């Protein structure tokens, strides 16, 4: 089997991407944030505290003939940005882009933090990291990908995120029309439950490539590219008037600037992030200070190749016995 779904930016900045997911019988379609940096599929629901719902579409298990309470199971998750959610668990049929899993754990939110309530466009998350990170207790649950894997034509999914445009998540096949050149594969460590890999270095604009190992994760659920402070300072030093602002919480730059590209290494291959991808617009409405898309990972304890980096590539998440990541230009 295979599945193929379109993923759509939630706003004009590509702050996140939503993908429609069918849950239950008859189908309830919710727009989920597919997150390769976490392992819970959780949704706004009929159980969510009413004051914490503001425009999201909810899953109502009582209206699904295939929903069953997973008795005694609870979940609670905290993300890198300080947001959180928790609740109880149902199993139900879940389909993505025509690929169906029966008996998927659907984590129903009883509580969500303010950042979720305030984002009316995201109805929940679908985690695609390794199932060792799933938070269901006392019986850990599998991801949608892990439950689908054995049925797929190939044990892979791909992320093809758009810059200010829709993109695609495919399950079970490589679309050889979706990228240019060849796919370069690189090793993955699953030790922390992430798609953790080592970049071979970077370049700023038309500058020379610096060969250096940068360990980080491929995380579709993180907007920005978080890299070591040395790398980030070298980038922003090429932008006149850029500075790190403790008040704003990262590097800002004049909205009048033209940003340089940023290149990262994948083995002997190179992925180029155009400058425009690094512009996250005014820090507040009408400001002439703009927020940068490349930020320091110092204090986060890991480097994160988030959407700014991943949307410059066709990315293969290879879930074979020995997982690997692939990157191609597009
Ligand atoms: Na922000």
């Amino acid at each position: 089997s295979t599945g193929s779904a379109t993923t759509t930016p939630i706003d004009s900045l590509d702050d996140a991407y939503i993908t429609p997911v069918q849950i239950g019988t008859p189908a309830q379609t919710l727009n989920l944030d597919f997150d390769t940096g976490s392992s819970d599929l959780w949704v706004f629901s009929s159980e969510t505290t009413a004051s914490e719902v503001d425009g999201q579409t909810i899953y109502t298990p009582s209206k699904s003939t295939t929903a069953k309470l997973l008795s005694g199971a609870t979940w609670s998750i905290s993300y890198g940005d300080g947001s959180s959610s928790s609740g109880d668990v149902y199993t139900d049929t879940v389909s993505v882009g025509g690929l169906t899993v029966t008996g998927q754990a659907v984590e129903s939110a009883k509580k969500v933090s303010s950042s979720f309530t305030e984002d009316s466009t995201i109805d929940g998350l679908l985690g695609l990291a390794f199932s060792t990170l799933n938070t269901v207790s006392p019986t850990q649950q599998k991801t949608f990908f892990d439950n689908a894997k054995a049925s797929l034509d190939s044990p892979v999914f791909t992320a093809d995120l758009g810059y200010h445009a829709p993109g695609t998540y495919n399950f079970g096949f490589i679309d050889t029309t979706a990228y240019t050149g060849s796919i370069t594969y690189t090793a993955v460590s699953t030790k922390q439950g992430f798609w953790e890999w080592t970049s071979t270095g970077y370049a700023v604009g038309s500058g020379t490539f610096k060969s250096t190992s940068i360990d980080g994760i491929a995380d579709t659920g993180t907007t920005l590219l978080y890299l070591p402070a040395t790398v980030v300072s070298a980038y922003w030093a090429q932008v006149s008037g850029a500075k790190s602002s403790s008040s704003v919480g990262g590097y800002v730059f004049p909205c009048s600037a033209t940003l340089p590209s940023f290149t990262f290494g994948v083995g002997s291959a190179r992925i180029v992030i155009p400058g425009d991808y690094i512009d996250f617009g005014p820090i507040s409405t009408g400001s002439s200070s703009c927020f940068g898309g490349i930020q320091s990972s110092a204090g986060i304890g890991i480097n994160i190749f988030g959407d700014v980096a991943l949307k410059a590539a066709f990315v293969v998440f290879n879930g074979a016995t020995t997982p690997t990541l692939g990157f191609a230009s597009k």
